[PDB]
């Protein structure tokens, strides 16, 4: 029944049995979305796909435009796939974590619809950033599949593009975070401001700075993606049905 | 001595206060959120500013406001701020006179010392609030026998959204007792202008994670309607 | 091997340095803070750039591209800082080995806007270990009071920190605090330029000193400290 | 219903308190700090027990409590003098803690030691009886007294007071006040299913929360200005 | 040859014969219960029940296992779960611990002794024994954490909400009253030791109600089976 | 001013120092951990005490200090070998701490225990004496040795060394170095109104701060390498 949107890398589009047979190049009041909207059918449910970064560094992706376009195209739930670094010792490379909280360390990103010309200011609650029904459907799928996961975790959302500093990971860890990426916020909040239920699925693509012995290389990360993307796809499959 | 009050309207509902008209001012830093209301109270020249003018806290022109009050003769400032109670002793109802703050804001025009200006000034800001003003407020709270706290750390955050349970947890680890969106750059801008400044904080909700439910704009408006009166009592004694 | 130095002027009042050029260069990112001075010290091509010419508005991109364009193969950056760790009082030299970014709004990367590829640099160790050792080696030789390692807080400014702010920063692990370490250190890596920092403590951080921190007190510590800092720079360049 | 008060004597100085006195008790755990003083307060039966006469780490809480349970106590009010970590909780402040953190060690801390047949791990999530907590708050409010409705009580070991750095760590752990008597008392009340609340008087700012060093004269003075306040609060709670 | 320290019921494992039930004395008082030798899939097996936490004779226990010929130890622990990812019924294989106990006989190097050894205790659990545990949890498709920090509190009482929060502030994930000095003692006797902890309740203030023995014992009743399946494999 | 040096022998190799053998004294608190030596260094009186003569947590510190004071000690320099937690305090480094945090327990920590008729709670805000600190500092400068003028000393129980996670918690509590002998030593020194300072030599990078694990051999090399440095300091402070 309910229409789902999936935000993430293409190749999530290589999900077996998904059709994606439309491409509207949308222009919103908030400017250009990242890629055109792709609308399709999967296991009998209407499905939406937005590439988060087009064919743009995380801190300049027009998330506002993305979420408006999806709300409008008829989204009623958004599953956001996120590549992260693992801070928690148990959340190593290849691990899947379904966060339940986040701490936002971003700045200078268009992060609300309640700015510029508005006639009342609203302060959305945001105590629990992820819709709980979605989180459970992700968990139920991950248990069913016997994939190694954490059912909770705190998402540190940093600014990039640069990776983090060892003492910077020290502080994120002292702050309670389990995992760290650059694209979680303001996405989750803009979803909230639109009453759009949103939940994040996170693939750990590297140990965060200082956890492994060497240094973080883009090929370590590229490999990890390639390795784990199929696992993510299996989870979306079960969730989408 | 002339006194600015920054906070909401309703502050203007103070018994005994008169207001004589409101001039619109042009500052070198843009437009202030609202016209200044110049008035008289207990034989003391007073100016009021309604900081939100309908503006989100992150886009308020604090620079324009402060320069505006300075130029209009201000000599001290009491800022009335609505906050979230992190500390367990500071529930809905509570009044707090913070003595310290931690700024988590970011994209705001936050200093008078920007652009090619031939000389840059680094202000001390060790003690963000003028103590004599702080003592004026505390005395008033004691004298009125109201439930308050004499000290506390103010966490100033970006908004317009409210904080995450985990973000609150982080704030609690930084030593804050309350959280709001309006305290900074306001407090620092005043010191850049050598304007003694103090805040009076009203706890209008528990911070995310401290109450049993989610925070509703309904409960927060109720805590204001119930709390603006006691605030008015405090301002009154102070002037 | 060509070293560049970023910091105040008077860092050039270095004895035996024949400083010859004043090159005003233009960059794809706008103007650098000052003209690049080129010179020779000890028979090594030596590059100077005064970053001063508001820390949060300094064109850090322009400065580093300039240095890179001019032929720099390493960078020593000199920073005035407030001291958080109790062992690191007024006058203390420190060679930080880590840093924590608390800044924002600054044009902090080369990978911004219209580009066909985004590069997420590793940045686990903000500072080059070799350069660190050249600095460490020199302080030891000159018998100066210093610290081998230490954590740099970089804060927005131009305002100093609040007592509570310093408490947060200490809780985070910071030994020192300053407004210019970042994004400079990061842009250096983006340019594959080895970068290292020599910090001089010019005030105890807020609430570590007695009363307030005056500009005057800071001024006298720069006056007193620049002497030491030159001697270190001399030895490194040598 | 029978309320038992633990604190110094001179709490016994309530106007219109008959000190009906009292008998030396024996316990399977030893000798209690003082003979129990049994009295009446406006219809109510009240028990008193001075926890001294003995350094805090050597007080025999096990006997004290056991004896108080055996004498028929149904509720225990504990009065405690403390250093004040939280900026808002200076000298002479009254606090009513809601949580505690235990840093004590060499103490006979449980009735479930020894070679015993069934082990019991009590839940101790909320270390103070909430009904008792309200009864103290209500009393404080009604008397217009400056106080804190909540706080975290650090129980250290003594007899020496704390180091500056130790205080920084108690603060990072989230403690508001610091004292030497609060545990294992609160816990031992619980193993006996005996409602228990503490009322705390800050007698000194904790180490390094002020310029000098902590003096035993400062504390004497704070108990002098403090004691009367504490007594009026018991009069109400008892009534 | 392996030794398992946990409750009895770990000896309700299918495939295990318990032969000798000899009660040993040691230079450090009596152990918690007699030692029980056996075989499981052709390996010599020591089992030893550790039954009040702060008064159990951990010294006497390990020395006994050492002298009986133990060449590795698996300690099974009931714990409360601080980490939000580790609820009731989770299995955790910790890699670190932080020790908040005291008043316990914690070292073989006290009293008399001609020489005093300050052992290194950087890594309290043995990596190869963790890996065998983890390998096993993977094969059985059980929900677990490969790593985690163990807080060892004093008891017998449970923790305060604020005690828990400072344990959380310290980087801890689980909490139990029996992890220390067991690990450290094992180390002083060059015995490889690892722990497998079963979360049996959310730590204080991590959930709705209070912590109760009804709740904790159900979780133990529920979990014991998974635990036995893990040990069965690890001895295989 | 008469100094007592507490440390290993090897501190006794000072050139020009002479020492009378032992004589074993009995104290009210049992017997000191070694022969206490009386000395002269160029005519000046010095006491020497080796604290080990037993593991760190069973050392009779109560007895040592009581012995030291009965024999006329006016000040105390204690020389401690510690692991370094701070990045800038590698092996070989000298540190003059200014604060400390006690993580010990079960040790005889006070003179004011037992069944006495008066109790003393000392202030202990500043565990090390500032005049002695500077004497050590001025000395280390005079010899131009690398050192730290300040730092926080974590005093742990032992005999085992610390876990990587324990080190991370000691680090979060703001400690710079960790040893197992510093307390209750300093505190006892105070109960006796004896000015006490520590000089701490870093013998190993604390658990989890370098590639390997910590070997006893590595530590023993480190001492044999830094005791020479410490002797020099002592010689200067004693002159
Ligand atoms: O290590 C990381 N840090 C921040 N963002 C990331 N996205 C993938 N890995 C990382
Ligand atoms: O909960 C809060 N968080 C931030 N700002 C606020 N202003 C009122 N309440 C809050
Ligand atoms: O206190 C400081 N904070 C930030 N920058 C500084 N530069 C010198 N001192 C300081
Ligand atoms: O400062 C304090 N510390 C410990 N115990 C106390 N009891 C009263 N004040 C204090
Ligand atoms: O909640 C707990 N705390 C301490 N030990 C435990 N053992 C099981 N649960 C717990
Ligand atoms: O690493 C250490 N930890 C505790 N005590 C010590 N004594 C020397 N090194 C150490």
């Amino acid at each position: 029944m309910s229409v789902y949107a999936i935000i993430g890398g293409t190749g999530l589009t290589q999900l077996e049995g998904l059709t994606l047979s439309e491409s509207l190049p949308i222009e919103t009041p908030y400017g250009a979305p990242s890629a055109p909207l792709q609308r399709g059918r999967y296991a009998g449910r209407e499905v939406l796909f937005l590439a988060r970064h087009g064919h743009f560094p995380p801190h300049q992706v027009n998330y506002r435009a993305n979420l408006w376009a999806l709300k409008q195209a008829g989204a009623e739930a958004v599953i956001a796939v996120n590549a992260v670094g693992g801070i928690h010792a148990a959340m190593g490379t290849g691990h899947l974590c379904v966060p339940h909280q986040l701490i936002d360390y971003t700045s200078g990103r268009e992060h609300t619809y309640f700015a510029g010309d508005i006639e009342h200011v609203t302060h959305i609650d945001f105590s629990h950033p992820y819709d709980e029904p979605l989180r459970q459907r992700l968990i139920e799928a991950l248990r069913a599949l016997g994939l190694a996961h954490s059912s909770h975790g705190v998402y540190a959302c940093t600014q990039g593009p640069r990776l983090e500093t060892v003492a910077e990971i020290a502080r994120l860890e002292r702050d309670g975070n389990d995992i760290v990426g650059m694209t979680g916020m303001p996405e989750a909040a803009l979803a909230r401001e639109l009453d759009l239920p949103y939940a994040c699925l996170a693939l750990v693509v590297n140990p965060a700075a200082g956890k492994s012995a060497g240094i973080i290389t883009m090929a370590e990360i590229e490999q990890a993606l390639h390795d784990g993307i199929g696992k993510v796809r299996e989870v979306l499959a079960r969730v989408l049905a």
